[PDB]
């Protein structure tokens, strides 16, 4: 039928370039855990697909001023994508808007320090005020922040709400970047996958402390309606059940660098 | 409006008798984290209910010969409730006949032993031949083995499938008992959240052994075509993310050191 597009977002080691991926086309360029995932599930449901990465970056929340839905939530929502594969959070407020399959992993909300960073917890980030900290802005990890009535997230909530200058980026590598220029004095709240990943490659300068915050799951994503719903949630099922998806998680987090 | 029929299983801690349970009426003979559940579902999507436990005790399967579907994921399939509420387990093969809701609570199927038995994984079950053991009928775990292209597991089916005495039990309590009275003779595979449990309760004489052998979620299901499949997903992920679901997890878990 036809060539179905898949929307995703690059974001290491779900989706990334290829050495040399100049010498690519289309979805040649790309490899990862969430490139892979997409061609067994596309086997599984018989589809032809083409990769495309979200233009504005995003992972997808409303605009704050117009309430327009951004990132890849929305361009499922508006037609411009038919399936979003990628390390998207399933929530309520998307759950409302798009689809989810069954989570295809699972992981939670944790803390990344620069090594030596005096910090244990999240107790101890809210204790303080020398050391910044922040979360990506317009995604699952701010919301569960500002909706928290647990006290120590209500008081970190409270201090990155007013902070100056933001404490907020627009990606995880802006964040992590932060983390290693700012001898000490910023940590970064960012899903255990990414922190687990990074901790364990050069320059091996930060790692994951405490435990974490939650427990929720990422899902692969369709438009409202769409008749590729039920076959890719089976797809996702098939894959769990099989140990394909096992399989994937320890090639791509693979350790030792460090 | 109508009082929804609501299909669920004794399984401690999830659904229990209450002291003097005889006592009380209805739903009010029972608790634990089921109970609790749907308490809060009802509550959030605006339903009455009753509970009615599974006639046939098993959480459910397709019968080989009849190819009916038994235990709750029948009463769903043919029209004996409306919701199940239980640690039914999300599998492709029932997922093609009900819908369930995102996950409530995260398992694996892990190793139960007496304290003493000479076992540490599930290689070291497959290697060897003096310990017997099995799984529950008519669920998720059964199939697991079935199915299972990894060598240890497919080794471990062939075994069990002509195990003489029969090595699958009818209940979890029974498949307990028996790795109780076997003197370490028996091992029981079931999921990590029963494992985990009753390994920190009297007469703590198990213990859960080696990694799970799998990850995966139990979800609240509803028969294909229910008009309550959306509300019930969107309540559990409401409860998610209020950290309800959080709540009852400590609360019916919670260690009070018996052991
Ligand atoms: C990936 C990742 O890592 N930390 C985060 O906050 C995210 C984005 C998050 N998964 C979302 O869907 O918004
Ligand atoms: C509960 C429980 O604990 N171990 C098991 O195998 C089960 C039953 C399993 N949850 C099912 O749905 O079949």
């Amino acid at each position: 039928g036809r060539t179905v597009v898949v929307t995703t977002i690059m974001e290491s080691p779900y989706v990334m370039y290829k050495k040399n991926h100049e010498m690519f086309e289309g979805n040649d360029k790309y490899e990862g855990y969430c490139v892979d995932l997409a061609s067994e599930i596309a086997k599984h449901i018989g589809i032809k697909y083409k990769i495309a990465i979200v233009p504005d970056g995003k992972y997808g929340a409303r605009d704050a001023d117009t309430k327009i839905w951004n990132g890849m939530v929305g361009e499922l929502v508006y037609g411009k994508a038919e399936i979003a594969i990628a390390p998207l959070t399933i929530t309520l407020v998307r759950e409302e808007v798009i689809d989810f399959s069954k989570p295809f992993m699972s992981l939670g909300i944790s803390i990344m320090i620069k090594k030596g960073t005096p910090i244990e917890s999240a107790e101890d980030l809210a204790k303080q005020t020398e050391i910044a900290y922040g979360t990506l802005d317009s995604g699952s990890t701010k919301e569960f922040f500002r909706r928290s009535k647990i006290a120590v997230y209500e008081k970190m909530w409270t201090y990155m709400r007013s902070a100056e200058p933001s404490v907020f980026t627009r990606t995880t590598a802006e964040g992590v970047a932060r983390v290693r220029k700012s001898k000490g004095k910023f940590a970064f709240l960012l899903e255990s996958t990414m922190n687990e990943y990074i901790e364990q490659r050069k320059p091996c300068d930060t790692m994951k402390v405490g435990g974490n915050l939650d427990s929720k799951g990422y899902g692969v994503a369709t438009p409202k309606g769409s008749s590729l719903r039920t076959p890719v949630n089976l797809a996702v099922l098939k894959l769990s059940e099989a140990g394909v998806l096992d399989k994937l998680k320890n090639k791509w987090w693979y350790d030792g660098e460090c």
